[PDB]
């Protein structure tokens, strides 16, 4: 069968949906609610790579320019973590999907934002947390 590849086509990045969504063996089988939860792992894991790299970048005693930016930025990826995905996770495991379509809004738009407080020394962890979070969204919205 085709799920994941029609599943993808319904998103606004075919390719991105794809080969992320094949990353993981549950792939294979799943229903959509699965390959939501999937999306909302690899959302998980660049927020992850972002979340230590801001601390690191504020560890090592960064520009004054960048010290305001990264401790809002810090502050942005600690709802995306502790809050929105979470939600997310919580909400397609016991069927209310559209609480998970929430958690994928803020997430995109909290990456975006976070951004936009510097091109930031990390940007491309911020536009795959934003990507990644736009194809979920569409994706939870086929469970609606």
């Amino acid at each position: 069968n085709n799920l994941v590849e029609t599943t993808c086509k319904n998103t606004p990045n075919y390719q991105l949906c794809l080969k992320t969504l094949l990353s993981d063996k549950r792939s294979a089988t799943g229903d959509i609610t699965t390959l939501a939860l999937i999306m909302v792992d690899a959302i998980k894991a660049k927020a992850n790579q972002a979340a230590v790299t801001i601390s690191k970048l504020r560890h090592s005693n960064p520009p004054a320019a960048w010290k305001g930016p990264l401790k809002n930025c810090a502050f942005s990826y600690k709802v995306i973590l502790t809050a929105s995905l979470p939600e997310a996770i919580e909400a397609l495991t016991k069927g209310d999907p559209k609480f998970a379509e929430d958690g994928m809004v803020g997430s995109s738009g909290d990456a975006q934002e976070c951004e936009e407080y510097f091109k930031s020394p990390f940007s491309a962890l911020n536009i795959a947390v934003h990507e990644l979070s736009d194809v979920g969204r569409a994706i939870v919205r086929n469970l609606l």
